[PDB]
């Protein structure tokens, strides 16, 4: 009985890995979206400070993950019917007045492909992008 | 003479580091944007093969960079009367049809700060954003 992270959540209301429905729509020209699941791929402090979160677009099916852009998750924990797919190209940034609703959560091994296949999406690798 | 890059670009139009404006406008809610210039923060092949764009809103001044989130870029290069900031959490994903003119131009050292705030910004640190 030693309470290391407590009953509800450590502070912030909105996890990383804790799956919201978003208002991604008014999306731009060929920005994909409308009210769909995204992941929180956003820092801590974010959460606590910023009215903004940085999300990544879920889509049911699309293409396989044959891209470093494009990663996979389980519907089996994931919670659909089917496996969904994560575009890390099709992201955007949503105030907390477009998440919605907690609805779903990723796997720690999930955590790096999303964490790492965004980087390689954004060319921020931490090896250079231009040297692969 | 020897053509290690070309008289007009590799072969992409928009090119890492080179800022284009960008019609950001109908943002969401609290997002922070309109037609403003944007930092390309993105990779290579989405440039070649995406219709969409990664990008980081440019703001004149807001608040000195204290924030890992919040860098400053030189007026003297980056062509302003003003020292800009660029917002690593207010950013956004654009298709290549927002984005409408190159206007200006990062340095090397901002890529790190840009790169880099980025993970900080977007807790995807490759040391963890837990261990600090």
């Amino acid at each position: 009985g030693s309470s290391h992270h407590h009953h509800h959540h450590s502070q912030d209301p909105i996890r990383r890995g804790d799956v919201y429905l978003a208002d991604l729509s008014p999306v731009q020209g060929s920005e994909q979206g409308g009210v769909r699941p995204v992941v929180i791929i956003q820092n801590d402090t974010g959460n606590k400070y910023s009215p903004t979160v940085i999300v990544a677009a879920i889509t049911g099916r699309i293409n396989k993950a044959k891209i470093p852009t494009h990663v996979e998750i389980e519907k089996k924990k994931y919670k659909l019917d089917k496996d969904s797919v994560i575009l890390l190209e099709q992201i955007r940034t949503l105030d907390k007045k477009r998440l919605k609703e907690k609805l779903t959560y990723l796997s720690d091994d999930k955590m790096k492909e999303v964490d790492n296949a965004l980087m390689i999406s954004l060319g921020l690798n931490a090896v250079a992008h231009q040297k692969n």
